[PDB]
């Protein structure tokens, strides 16, 4: 069957302290990645998130975990990029996760070869002009 990518690390260009962005890949559908809760700058968005494996893997498509209770983050409009290396990023696909309130499943067209997923979040749910927050992100080879 199919394949779970491991996650080693990743960043956050924004969080609140103790939701950063490696627990929304601790297997743990519960604790979340959430943006900080300061939101009211003009700037606050987009937000960008990074998630780094150990090496360069093959990867199908991936699934975004929102929280399952509570509003505030569920993603809307996002940029989806990927790097082969860790350092140059490429534009794969514009996604919008429509502030859906369950997993949203992106499949590529092709195979693609990451060592790094990045999501430009440039809206997300919630109060005010909303967050970004995540439960869980997992990344799959067919
Ligand atoms: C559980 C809940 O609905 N909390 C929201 C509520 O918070 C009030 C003030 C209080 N702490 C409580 O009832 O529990 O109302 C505020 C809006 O004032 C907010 O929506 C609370 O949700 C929380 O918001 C923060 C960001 O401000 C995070 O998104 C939390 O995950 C979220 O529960
Ligand atoms: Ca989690």
């Amino acid at each position: 069957g199919d394949i779970k990518i491991k996650i080693v690390s990743g960043t956050a260009s924004s969080f609140q302290s103790g939701s950063n962005i490696e627990k929304s890949f601790d297997g743990d559908y519960s604790t979340l990645y959430h943006s900080s809760w300061s939101n009211g700058a003009s700037n606050y968005f987009p937000i960008t998130l990074t998630y780094n494996f150990e090496t360069v893997t093959d990867v199908d498509y991936l699934i975004y975990h929102p929280r399952n209770n509570g509003n505030n983050g569920r993603f809307k409009e996002t940029e989806i990029q990927y790097s082969a290396d860790g350092h140059t990023f490429t534009k794969l696909i514009d996604k919008d996760f429509q502030g859906s309130a369950t997993a949203g499943k992106v499949t590529f067209d092709q195979t693609i070869q990451a060592k790094s997923f990045r999501f430009i979040v440039k809206s997300g749910s919630g109060d005010g002009q909303g967050f970004a927050s995540c439960a869980e992100m997992e990344f799959f080879a067919k």
